[PDB]
Formats: C-alpha cells, sequence, structure tokens
C-alpha cells in the first residue's frame, strides 16, 4: 500500500537526450532514429528571441552550424528542416537507443514524467499534470529547453511535451512534439501570462479513490448527490465541470472500491463545503488534482 | 524557477534490476558485475517465513533452485552466500552496463531515489526519506520486494535502500545493501511496528530556503532566535530537536540567500505557532520535511548525472 506521485523510469528517455549547440545558445534535443528534435529557438540568439523571424534564421544556418553532442561523441547534421516550433536535426547515425515511440498531444488534466536535462545530461524525474491554462508547474532553470515529457506504456513511449519557457508566474509553457504550443503562447520574449486555471475535478476524486482504496476513508458520507448538483456546488470552487465521460473514465476505480462515482462526488461535494478540519487525505492537507484515474488504478495495480 | 519532489535519474539502475526466483517465490534483485544482490527471504516458502531458519534453509538450497532473469536472459547461477539478510548470487555473466557503485548506509533525515519493481522490471520512481523510527513512507505492492533506493554522488550511484516489507500502519521497511535492516526489525512474519517519529526540522528549513530562493517572502520575519528557544519550541510540535551540525549543513542556503539559519528558524517558530496563514509554499499546505538541504542545492542549480 502508499500512494504518492510516481514518474515512470525515465532510462529509455535518457537514452535519447542529447546537446544542440547553435553559436551562443545550447539546448537539448532528442535523438529518434536519425533524427534529432529539439526548439527551433536554437537558431537564435538571445536578442533574435526579442523578435525572431524562424524561417529567415534559419536560411542563415547552414548543417555545421549545428554542434550535436551525444554525450561526448559528435552527430554530424546532414539536414535540418522546421515544423512549428519545433527543429528537426537529420543526423548521420540512428540512436541504436531509440525505444518504440509515439508522438501524442495531451489534454488538460493528464499526466506525465518530466526528464528534465541540462547540456543533453539528465538531472531528475518528476511527475506534471497538463493544467486547464496549458501550463505546468515544472522545476526548470535556464538551459531546460528542449527537455522532454513523456509517458511509458509496456514497451512503448509516448512523447507529449517538450519544455521552451517560463511565465513570470513562474509556471511553464511549451509545444507538443509536432512543434505546436500547449495553449496561447508563442516563443518569443513578448508579453504573455497564464489564463485562470481551474482544479482538475476528475483528478481530485481519482485521488480520493487512491485514499479509499489505501484505507484513508474518513470523508466517505454515504451520501449521494446529482451531476447537476455537484456541479453547481463546484462550480464556487473553481472546479472544472464534471461530466459523463469523467463519471466514466473513474468506471475502473468504482468497479475496484464498489463505491459510486456520484457517491464519491457527495464525498467531495461536503469537502468542498466543510473543509478537512484539520485531518489530512494520504498525508496532504489540501484537494490534490495532478493524479489521473489511470495514474492511480496503475498505481495501485503495479503496472510494469 | 520551481521546486518538485524530484528523483534521480532512473536508467543506470534500470540497467541492474533482475527478477529472482525460487520454488513459489519470486522478487527483483541487483544485478552488479557478476553478482545479484537480493533479499535473503527469497529462499524462503510463506509458511518458512512465519519462523525462518535462514542457514539451514540456504543450505537446503542448490544453484539449481535460483532463475535468476535479466529481462529475457537467463542468468545462471554458479555460487550463492549469505550476507545478513541480503543473498549474493554469483552469476555466470557479468552485467555488462554495472554503473560505478557504492553501497552507502544513510542516516534518518536523509532522503534517496526508490525504483520500485516487480518480476525484475521498474514501474516508477520516487523520492523517500529514511524517517527518525527507521521507516519510509513509499508506494509499495507484493512483489516490490528487492526494489533499490540510490542517490547519484558525482559519478557514482550510491545504493543504500533494499525494500522489504509492510508494517500495519502502511508504512515501509527495508534493509542497506550489506542486509542490515533500518530500524528495529526482522525479514520474518512476526509482530513488529513503527516507532514514534519527528518532524525532520532541518529538511523543513531546507524547505523553507528553496521556497525563498523561488520567490516567496511572506514567511519572513524580522526575528531572530537561539537554538534553545527555538527547540523549545519545536519540542511542542513533535520536531527533532535542531542541533548544531544541522545548522552547519544548512550552510550553503543560508550563504546563498543571505539569510542566517536562526533568521529562518524564527521564520519556523511563528509558522508552527500560528500557521500557513490559509497560504500554500511551493504547493504544499503543510510544512514538507522530506527534502534536505543538498536536495535543495542539487534541484535549484541544475546538478546532471
Ligand atoms: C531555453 O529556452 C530554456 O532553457 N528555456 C526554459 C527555461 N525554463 C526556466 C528558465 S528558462 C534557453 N533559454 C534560456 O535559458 C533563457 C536565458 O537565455 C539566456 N531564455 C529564455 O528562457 C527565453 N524566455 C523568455 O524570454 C520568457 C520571458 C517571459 C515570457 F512570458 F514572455 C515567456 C518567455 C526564451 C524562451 C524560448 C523563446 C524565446 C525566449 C537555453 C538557451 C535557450
Ligand atoms: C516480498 O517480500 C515483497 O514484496 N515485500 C514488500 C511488500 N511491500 C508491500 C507489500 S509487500 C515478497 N512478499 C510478498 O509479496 C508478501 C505476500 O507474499 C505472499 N509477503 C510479505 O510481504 C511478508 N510480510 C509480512 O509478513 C509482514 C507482516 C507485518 C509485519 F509488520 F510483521 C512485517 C512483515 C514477508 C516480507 C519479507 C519478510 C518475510 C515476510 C514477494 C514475494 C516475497
Amino acid at each position: 500500500s502508499g500512494f504518492r506521485k510516481m514518474a515512470f523510469p525515465s532510462g529509455k528517455v535518457e537514452g535519447c537526450m542529447v546537446q544542440v549547440t547553435c553559436g551562443t545558445t545550447t539546448l537539448n534535443g532528442l535523438w529518434l532514429d536519425d533524427v534529432v528534435y529539439c526548439p527551433r529557438h536554437v537558431i537564435c540568439t538571445s536578442e533574435d528571441m526579442l523578435n525572431p523571424n524562424y524561417e529567415d534564421l534559419l536560411i542563415r544556418k547552414s548543417n555545421h552550424n549545428f554542434l550535436v553532442q551525444a554525450g561526448n561523441v559528435q552527430l554530424r547534421v546532414i539536414g535540418h528542416s522546421m515544423q512549428n516550433c519545433v527543429l528537426k536535426l537529420k543526423v548521420d547515425t540512428a540512436n541504436p537507443k531509440t525505444p518504440k515511440y509515439k508522438f501524442v498531444r495531451i489534454q488538460p488534466g493528464q499526466t506525465f514524467s518530466v526528464l528534465a536535462c541540462y547540456n543533453g545530461s539528465p538531472s531528475g524525474v518528476y511527475q506534471c499534470a497538463m493544467r486547464h491554462n496549458f501550463t505546468i508547474k515544472g522545476s526548470f532553470l535556464n538551459g531546460s529547453c528542449g527537455s522532454v515529457g513523456f509517458n511509458i506504456d509496456y514497451d512503448c513511449v509516448s512523447f507529449c511535451y517538450m519544455h521552451h519557457m517560463e511565465l513570470p508566474t513562474g509556471v511553464h509553457a511549451g509545444t507538443d512534439l509536432e512543434g505546436n504550443f500547449y495553449g496561447p503562447f508563442v516563443d518569443r520574449q513578448t508579453a504573455q501570462a497564464a489564463g485562470t486555471d481551474t482544479t482538475i475535478t476528475v483528478n481530485v476524486l481519482a485521488w480520493l479513490y487512491a485514499a479509499v482504496i489505501n484505507g484513508d476513508r474518513w470523508f466517505l458520507n454515504r451520501f449521494t448527490t446529482t451531476l447537476n448538483d455537484f456541479n453547481l456546488v463546484a462550480m464556487k470552487y473553481n472546479y472544472e465541470p464534471l461530466t459523463q465521460d469523467h463519471v466514466d473514465i473513474l468506471g475502473p476505480l468504482s468497479a475496484q472500491t464498489g463505491i459510486a462515482v456520484l457517491d464519491m462526488c457527495a464525498s467531495l461535494k461536503e469537502l468542498l463545503q466543510n473543509g478537512m478540519n484539520g485531518r489530512t487525505i494520504l498525508g496532504s492537507a489540501l484537494l490534490e488534482d495532478e493524479f489521473t484515474p489511470f495514474d492511480v488504478v496503475r498505481q495501485c495495480s503495479g503496472v510494469t
């Protein structure tokens, strides 16, 4: 038993991290088969990033201008192309450590592991959720752009995030691996700020099921509610509206515990209205919203 | 910026995890060069574990009784011996991806990354602190025994924990890699329970420094205190007594922020006596005590491996 925020083992992604350097700009890249994927702003000086025209800046670059290092070993770039906000550097050597992989665009509320990297080398690994304002609450310093977020399922690594930047509130923004930015953000030093954010209701409910499975059950009230009545309360606390699709993805947890989703909703409604009364749930004094239903299922069942 | 509970990259340890199966008992082992290290109770049936005679149970076993699998490749056992609660299985093939490593015994308050594993396959990675009652608060299911905890210290993987068991309050117990159990615990189904625990004061202070480094300032005050006056308050809240050694290891964080340790102690005193003002610190509504001072330094400076 026990419930912890748990990252995927990072070794499969570690084997793909490289350093990419253009003049005075160094960042991280992702080496899969014979392509290195990295943020396109590697071709910018810091002054270029104030107002870049990427098409023009990339005309000005040759393959030689890209120094790609896998460890201390140089990989020769033999082509370069841009896809939205990502650069794809073709190299002369296919990564022998390439895992089976997919590129996926994730949805608000979904979680993933971040392997935070500097100069192509890993610092550490942690879980993040895509927030509804399309930011994540990570831990990133200068030089971390190009670090990736991912999920692993049995053999397959699904890459879903590539880090780009930090907004002035200290939260983090980036793209999928096709180079499209989550949210209304751009890869330029120009004013942009995170929108308002909601609490991820379906995740809070998943975490309450995690608590029940691990024997933390004081908040269960054995009452029930309707979806409509729950959402009227939840809206007052800036919670995301709960839909029947959310009810369905909680299905495996409702199945395992025998507690109806709407019963858990009644317990959550009372926690919102009354607070926790100096008690904790799974060691927390706030209602945690960065565990998905699948995170709970798979941690509680020991997958892979 | 940002501050997260951050595990070490796990790939160096992943390449060392194997499955060890003896009859009806399967768990995880650690394959370094030509030796696999695993909990000795792999040689026990669940019935044996009620009252095991480990020296007798070991001598009854042959090399053939151990099936060791590294992914899909079987590793033939060519010798076996026992050190405390750890079994060492000599194998015919050396692990070609053995990291530079050390077996270290950690002290209460120190943290490590746990690579949770089942059937020799890693499931996830997360940080744990060794509590003062010598348990850890992890996430472990049946089959997780033999999962290891570790730190990376420059160029060296320092293995410090091998998981054994869960106590009835849901906390977790295990050994170092020499097979000695942290705490007064034994590898047998006999009655044992976690003792009283304290909050790890030096880690709370480190985390408050992490918060200042990341731009929090609301809990800072103009006051300072002494070690003895702080400990009078800490005692009332079941905090570990702050020692001068603790003050010393907080030196680098005090240096970076310019805030003296006993100034930060006066902030912590006010937080304990008056609460957290309905506010969160680094996303927590409680005072977090599972970040060491070096955990703060390594995360805030971007140390890589
Ligand atoms: C890289 O982008 C990087 O490390 N990004 C991720 C970071 N996470 C936390 C801090 S940085 C590189 N950039 C930098 O290290 C950094 C300093 O470069 C000398 N520059 C930036 O991060 C820029 N960011 C911004 O200007 C912010 C300002 C506030 C905002 F809201 F407007 C958003 C942008 C660049 C980020 C990428 C787009 C252009 C500006 C490491 C070399 C690149
Ligand atoms: C292995 O020990 C293991 O997985 N241990 C770690 C666990 N963490 C959370 C749950 S288990 C193996 N054992 C089991 O999976 C498990 C079921 O085996 C059929 N057996 C045990 O965990 C035993 N534990 C106990 O009897 C408890 C009871 C309460 C306590 F406080 F007394 C402590 C021991 C064994 C643990 C190791 C020592 C002997 C008993 C996977 C096959 C081995």
